[PDB]
């Protein structure tokens, strides 16, 4: 009873061994492996800290202006502090733009944006996910709902060409005229190529439309000014802070202001309907805490170090490709303009459902992905490939060439082991195959140490070996 | 670069200022004032420091078992464990029951609830906001439908007989079978007596319908045993980790398991599939990591003791303010917190927390079962976690309420120079722009902010 | 051809002779039979002589001068014709009143209404049917919606009190602040009282809903005045144009015209759009043209005579049966029906309509407000607007008093035979099934088909 | 008081004279003028005589086997009848198919469908109304609902190509396979040939959808077996009673019973979906004279007088496109295969909205609609054209020969008046022209007198010129 005031200060350490044992572990796993997820990245020790602050503390519902409660003086230098380094960060002029940076996470700020400006029911239009696209942008069957944006909207996707590896924009523009939607989402999760915002924009005006970019997985590589900015011509973005802004997980939602349209002109009514979308439509109090991560991480991503990392993790990804492309490999859209690349395992007798789990187990993440052929979603062709988090370890063009080979050894390790289990065989029995079997795991067992090694060499950004 | 490799390793301190100042005033307004806010409490040091773990850095979609990508061998150890000691610390069968610890806060557990079990359109009950209900639990006018939970189900409240300040529990069992509500929820923001789950529970059943307990506010003292438990009854419940939980912003769904009557529970699979991919992404295992080291504190005996303290505390807090010549609602507590109604002081909750937050005194407004304005509230909701997370015990906390009647009385002085008519924006004038009287709120604040000192300041050593 | 040519031309009786036979032993039961079902009426000679004109040919979508294809000058001057009547008919200034003649039938007009002012998902309010509700009004039960208008919209029921029998008012202004509903329903199926048109509307403006009355089974006593007018203080009024009205089966929708309180009506429009292209697609012309003439049957005094009439019965068989020793809910009637509670007979009304029907009487088993059971109602619906067109008064309808008291001794007696406990297909086992039965129906049936013969049956000379 | 009774009884010419006058105007109107409207028929004398029977005040709710009230030993034996002679006359074996006769309408017969087997906010996909569909079918635009099948469900058209007139099924199969409809409805109010509805069933079970065949304009041609059958194909089929059937207006819904599927089979779960939608769902008491005259067309549909008179309709409208060709008018799809056809106008430097007034002036029913091209919905190109009526008055291949003539009359004139409007005129002022305008009201007058003189020749069927 007396001992509860020496708890709240006890050290995690000394007061929880078993969840501090898992971190230690869980920090040299991601320390001696290869880490070529393109979602995941590694935050810097400064966001870090913010996370752990005393603002963890401070209950504050509503917004900067109007609050529920008050003492609320810091709070709002924060939330104001975040807000203005958000628009600085992209260039953007406060009078034309505004920015909420209250939701969650990625997942939270879509939701919120489809219940401001669509609506129970509204009709939404995105990439079909077997073509690169997100769950948040509609995912459903014949038979059932998955995705919340297909269970409380009404959803309906456009497909990439299967022969050229890029969005069809002339049958999107077609079935738009159709389907009449009162939103388009242009964002994705496994496409390496530039979105054409200026045609999807011009669609979205003929069915009088929003048009929407979810710049996730390149709100990093656009502060960078490494690929077009989305805000050239949508009305709306959201965006995850992690990722490729390297930040802490949270989300952000972008709108314009001021003018829509003339004749004599209608304005834009985006801002009040978005902020009372997330509170106290979808929200809670806020995850101040994260916020201040977030704000952090805003400063950072405008130093001139971030956009040297940011041409750096381009650069990488075309190394990358160059090199497996040599290696006989071959690549959706033969090539990439951003942070990562879609590898058709096709081209070798394999496909990423076993590739993946080989890979791991000699550790080198990464993840399956369907190809645009591809005619069965349980034999994905594809292996999905990303640079940022290995580049803020510090690789360069030549240490991903050797990444290449490390990953075609894998390759040639999966085959080895697909012509053992047979033709017919279940990916359930493979994964037998490649744990019961010696003369696989032996294989493995060796590349993994070559993998740790080089791994090892590089840093492992946050806080000190935690 | 030479350098982005140690921008990286740069201490926030040093990197970035203007955000650490920031935390640092913060930290310091958190440490000299009185915080009375029945949701606001103090994270212990170590769940904080899971937080700001490499666990920040890890992506995995899915669950245990059911894994999106790979490398999950410590997530999943971590996952697990949260798993494991949610159900030891409420003493659950994990036969019987099952527990989802990815959503991301409280508001998002429950929509998760709503969109497996109500589905689009299906029809929800809670209590009534102005009779101490919460948002997330459904929130309409006549007009428009303000809470998600109203603009994507349809929702209709029951309310508290405003006599009483006790739910009408009656007249719920009647309007159910002219609503037919699919689920109804028995959680609430600002009321301080138990809540009746196995009426509320036959109910259900009489409609079919499923009881979900919304227990956000008391999770603490259910694990210390000091209050009724809602998994006697209930079918689900949910629960943010913060407020008397003490742990860091997260939220939990627990569901039944095994037989419902044979027909059996499916909750399980609809709760997991709707939190993900349904509603949300990759789940923020830092976040978990802190929830998992809370429910380790929370079974602690320190914690128990925490906890009678806590509910020891609003008795000798609610006695003293009735002693001053207050009107408790519903005449007391059971739990944390009480709401006091100050019509019995010729003002309004409104006035009074602004005149209390000048003076480092921090609470909120709510309107009391009567009310017959929404913009005028009659009471003052004080909760006393906070406070006792910092050591306060039954003679400092009537040491409190004489500062918050302090509080009300120079709240009604200002009041008493604007006239028995006046707005709240000439109220507000008067109490900046007068000698007399900011020269008071300067004087108590003083008091307030010395006497506030004495005690600790949970958290990190010293940002 | 030339057979072709002719074959178009043969009358019913030589071209069809199976439906002809059909027709006649129609005809023929009506005749000898007493309908005392309150929905149905005898059409005049004159509504059926237009059903069957050239008018069925003309395809005309749209309305007067919103006309879609061309060559509707006698069309445009029928439907005007008709629209102009209806106001008339009503008392109504075409300034403040504007009337859509369109809907198919009573069903498809309150439909219209909800697509147009509701809207999907909508709150609807209406009287629960076993408290004499319509199902157009709204019927769902906890596990299932059936009624469309609970499939498409939200609806919630208000009771009558069960002690009472009549529509308890209170009640529905607490709960129409809980549900918020966009439109609330006046208009009964089983209800022998006079509706709160005043106090419904004083609920409806202080939610901001639509006050909607469906008056389909007063039609008829409002125009002769013989009962309050719902037009003083509706929204919108929809009525089916049988039944009371004694026209042939069609439906219309009035609606209100000006300026609200400055604002104006949009009811109109919204309501022209919601019929057509919404809901549905050719006008039945034939059909508008039977409303048409029945509409000015209905302005004559003849009408207004056979209207107090109606009225003048059902108090005669009331009191007669009330003297006979039954029990009519709520004591007694204001227009022309009323819902015996054969409670007080020791029967109920499922088995009670099945032995009247037997001997030639026709009517309906309804549930009392009491009632525990749906299975087991305890009432019948009895009406008076059908024999009254026929041309009985008071004094006929105490014969008829005593017919249907015959029945329910016969009734009761096949359930003396079955024991105090049986089911409902062994009491009609017994029925048919036993020499002294099946003979004392026999019986009974003679006497009524014999008493009814003595009356003129409306409608075309002879099938 | 006394005279309520000879009220009763007293005939409509005595009773209400202005309602008489007015029938009679029409009467005269229907002789002395040429229909060629697609969707107006004459019904039978028999047919009307059962409309206004004593069946008009039996009031029977539910279905025979089971009423809500008793009194239905003959409203049952009509009902049965109506069923039996409905399963019949489409050569239906009553232990594969079933009928509900219960509809009001078309409109309401289709809705009693999709609330059965869509439910609220369900997908379904029709023919685009532009390219020939019906508003029951879906129709909404990018701003609004109009057709209550779009206010309740979710509905997406297909369109026809615009180069060949047809439906592209090709599109429409890739279409599905992103909308995920739960029901495809096959049917059209304004197309010339015969939908592929075995090819349609082949996208329906592709997508585990209904294929709903809406054959209300040819289900006369169906029974005389002029056309194909959709029941070989479909699962549900709905229909109008009157248009080329020839009866009174009501509308019925045919719907499969049995095995459904196999692997171990599961059955079709139709029948009590449907009838529970019609009532006690959607409908209050049948209109039981409506059902009688049903009945009764239904056995004259089955003549081989009928069978002749079909042949006939497709026959004139062969004739009657043949001349139409020879004026030198362009025909949609070349030609027909049914009753109707759609005369694209720009051939003739005109459109059919101001066509339709003039013809109108004339004597000659018909309506305008747009041709699949058309860039503009507020300047239909194209007349639709049907022989079902004049056939039914005994016209034939020659007597359409001179009703092309008229019809081209017609159109010259229109032609005259418009150059007479202006370039950028409205249809507004168009209409005045053709009104105050002695120069063109001469050209009509005389028009008109030529074509209701051949008019008189024939017969008008229905009551003794009534
Ligand atoms: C990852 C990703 C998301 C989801 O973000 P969460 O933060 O995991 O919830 C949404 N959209 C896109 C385009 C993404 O890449
Ligand atoms: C506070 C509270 C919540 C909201 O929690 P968040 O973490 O702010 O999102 C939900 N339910 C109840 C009953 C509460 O008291
Ligand atoms: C009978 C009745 C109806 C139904 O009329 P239909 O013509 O059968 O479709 C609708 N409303 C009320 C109030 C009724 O009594
Ligand atoms: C005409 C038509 C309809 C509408 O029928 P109604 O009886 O007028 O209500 C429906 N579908 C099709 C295909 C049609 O041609």
């Amino acid at each position: 009873w007396s001992s509860h005031e020496q708890m709240l200060a006890q050290p995690l350490k000394d007061s929880d061994a078993e969840v501090y044992d898992i971190i230690k572990k869980e920090s040299n796993r991601q320390r001696v492996g290869l880490e070529l997820i393109a979602s995941e990245n590694f935050a810097s020790r400064a966001v870090l800290e913010a996370l752990g602050s005393c603002l963890n503390n401070k209950y504050s519902l509503g917004y900067p202006g109007q609050r529920y409660y008050g003492g609320t003086e810091h709070i709002d230098e924060l939330e104001t502090l975040c807000q203005k380094r958000a628009l600085q960060a992209y260039g953007l002029d406060p009078q034309c733009w505004g920015v909420n940076v209250q939701p969650y996470s990625g997942s939270p700020a879509n939701f919120a944006v489809y219940t401001a400006l669509v609506e129970p029911h509204g009709r939404i239009m995105g990439l079909d996910l077997p073509d690169g696209g997100h769950l948040t942008h509609g995912f459903m069957t014949d038979k059932k709902k998955i995705s919340a944006t297909s269970i409380f909207f009404e959803s309906m996707a456009y497909k990439v060409n299967p022969d050229t590896g890029y969005i069809d924009y002339d049958r999107l523009e077609e079935n738009a005229r159709l389907f009449h939607p009162k939103l388009i989402i242009a964002g994705t999760s496994c496409y390496s190529r530039n979105l054409d915002y200026g045609r999807l924009r011009k669609i979205a005006d003929e069915n009088g439309a929003y048009l929407m970019a979810d710049m996730a997985h390149i709100s990093g590589l656009v502060v960078a000014g490494v690929v077009p900015s989305p805000f050239e011509h949508c009305h709306v973005v959201t965006t995850t802070t992690h990722k490729t802004l390297r930040g802490c997980r949270a989300g952000m939602i972008f709108y314009r202001r001021g003018v829509r349209s003339v004749d004599k002109e209608i304005l834009y009514n985006l801002e009040s309907l978005i902020n009372s979308a997330v509170f106290p439509g979808l929200q809670g109090g806020p995850h101040n805490h994260a916020i201040a991560g977030v704000a952090v991480a805003l400063k950072q991503a405008m130093t001139p170090e971030f956009k040297e990392y940011q041409r750096q993790v381009v650069a990488n990804c075309r190394a990358l490709s160059a090199a497996l492309v040599e290696l006989g490999y071959k690549i959706v859209t033969g090539g990439s303009d951003n942070h990562l690349i879609l590898v058709d395992l096709r081209s070798k007798g394999t496909d990423g459902g076993r590739a993946e789990k080989v890979l791991e187990a000699c550790s080198i993440a990464c993840n399956k992905n369907t190809c645009p052929g591809d005619k069965s979603a349980l034999r994905p062709s594809g292996l999905r490939l990303g640079t940022p988090a290995l580049t803020s370890r510090g690789l360069l063009e030549k240490d991903f060439q050797k990444v290449a080979h490390f990953i075609h050894r894998g390759i040639e390790l999966t085959v080895q082991i697909q012509d053992d289990t047979g033709p017919r065989a279940t990916l359930k029995e493979f994964k037998e195959k490649l744990a019961g079997d010696e003369k696989h795991q032996r294989a493995v067992r060796a590349l993994r140490q070559e993998v740790e090694s080089f791994a090892a060499l590089f840093p492992l950004p946050g806080l000190p070996g935690f």
